[PDB]
């Protein structure tokens, strides 16, 4: 028993970072077979940052201005090019240590684990969500930028962020690796707003699920609800209205605990109305959205 | 900025979990040179567990009777020993894999990094403090004995735990990784008490020093305390008693934010009587006491 917030173990991603510098800017790359995919904001100097134009800043650089260097042994960049917000470096060596992998776009309220790098060396790793809004919540300081957001399913590694800035508001902005920025976020220092964030309920009722796994049983009420009347609960409190296909998905936990998913709306409403009382859930005071229903099966059965 | 509950990257952990079998009972140990170290309980069936005589069970155990298997390789044992909770299973191939590294005991409030193995694969990593009682509050099932705890220093890994038990009561306890329990503990299935948690006020401070630096700052006030005047606050809340020694520690902290520790202090002691009224430090509504000084340093600085 117990409920912790699990990030993947990170080995399969710490063998494919990489430092990349061009002039005096240096961010992390991921190297994966013979490509350091990395921001392409590496090749702008600060002043650059506030309306910079890519495409003409990329043309003043060429293969040799991109210094990529694994570990202590430098990577001979053979190959340039710009898709999007990240810059591909083809490299001569393939990295020994490329996992099996996939490039995803991860849905809005999945979760991920992050890798926390600079100068190309792992610093932490730390489990968290795609907002509703497309930022994240995360821990990023200069040099940052380039450290990548995953999930693993037995071997393959589904890389599905990279870091490329933090809003003035102190809030986190990225992209696939592909180079597309979740939500409306352009690669320039300028003020950019995220709109209003709200709760993800489907992954708060999956961690309410988790509690009355784990032995934390307070919150369970005599009172049953309907969709439509819980999503007016939901407007409310700014939680994102709850679908048949999110009921459909907490099928497993509601089978496993013996709890009805309305009946679990029904205390996640009472929640929100009447508050905790200064009492806590799975040693929390506030309602926890960053599990989604998978990552409480997998968590409460073992999956590794 | 941003503040995470991060964890060590888990990479140079990852290529030391071997799976150890002895009978039907399977866990995870770790692979160090020539040296497999698990919990010694993995000698017993679920009817010793009530009362295990570890000396007379493990003397019917030859070396050929533990199985450890690293990934879908076999690992010949030629040597067994107990020393304290845990054996030592010699085997005839040193892991090429061995990160430089180091067995330490960590003291109550220190915090590390588990990798949450099963058949010795891993599963997920997240952070956790040494309660002031010797238990942990982690996240683990059937499977899980074996699973390490760890804190790196650039290349070096120090292992300071090893999962051995869930109490009736949901917290774990375990071993250094010379197979001495940290606290009371035994490995027996029997009813044992934690005595009573504490808070780790050197923890809460270091965060509250966090959540300054990350621009949480409406619970600064216009007061101070003494070291004293604090201690009788922290004892009726059942947190640890500040000392000097905390004092200095925080030093670095309370250089970077100009706020003396005592005025610090007077905002805790506020916090502790007022509560937070609603509002969120960090994201949390409780005060976080799983971050030591260090821990804040190392994260709010980028630390490698
Ligand atoms: C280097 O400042 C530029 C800035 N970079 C970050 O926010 C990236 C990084 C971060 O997440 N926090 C943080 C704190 C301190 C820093 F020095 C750097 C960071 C930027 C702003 C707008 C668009 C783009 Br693209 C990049
Ligand atoms: C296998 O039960 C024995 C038990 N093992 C655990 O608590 C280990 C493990 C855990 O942390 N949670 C959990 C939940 C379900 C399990 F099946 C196993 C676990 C034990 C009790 C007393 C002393 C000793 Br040593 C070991």
């Amino acid at each position: 028993s117990g409920f912790r917030k699990m990030a993947f173990p990170s080995g399969k991603v710490e063998g494919c970072m990489v430092q990349v510098t061009c002039g005096t800017t240096t961010l992390n790359g991921l190297w994966l077979d013979d490509v350091v995919y990395c921001p392409r904001h590496v090749i702008c100097t600060s002043e650059d940052m506030l309306n910079p134009n890519y495409e003409d800043l990329l043309i003043r650089k060429s293969n040799h201005n991109f210094l990529v260097q694994a570990g202590n042994v430098q990577l001979r960049v053979i190959g340039h090019s710009m898709q999007n917000c990240v810059l591909k470096l083809k490299v001569d060596t393939a990295n020994p240590k490329t996992p099996k992998y996939k490039f995803v776009r991860i849905q809005p309220g999945q979760t991920f684990s992050v890798l926390a790098c600079y100068n190309g060396s792992p610093s932490g790793v730390y489990q968290c969500a795609m907002r509703p809004n497309f930022t994240i919540k995360g821990s990023f300081l200069n040099g940052s930028c380039g450290s990548v957001g995953f999930n693993i399913d037995y071997d393959c590694v589904s890389f599905c962020y990279m870091h490329h800035m933090e809003l003035p508001t102190g809030v986190h902005a990225g992209t696939d690796l592909e180079g597309n920025f979740y939500g409306p976020f352009v690669d320039r220092q300028t003020a950019q707003a995220a709109g209003t964030d709200t709760t993800i309920t489907v992954n708060v009722l999956a961690w309410l699920y988790a509690a009355v796994i784990n032995g934390d049983r307070w919150f369970l009420n005599r009172f049953t609800t309907t969709l439509n009347d819980f999503n007016l609960v939901a407007m409310k409190y700014n939680y994102e209205p709850l679908t048949q296909d999110h009921v459909d998905i907490l099928g497993p936990l509601s089978a496993q605990t013996g709890i009805a998913v309305l009946d679990m709306c029904a205390s996640l409403k009472e929640l929100l109305q009447n508050g905790m009382n200064g009492r806590t859930i799975l040693g929390s005071a506030l309602l926890e959205d960053e599990f989604t229903p998978f990552d409480v099966v997998r968590q409460c059965s073992g999956v590794t």
